[PDB]
């Protein structure tokens, strides 16, 4: 999950 994974979570 984007919002879960820190490397994606910033985009969320």
């Amino acid at each position: 999950g984007c919002c879960s994974d820190p490397r994606c979570a910033w985009r969320c």
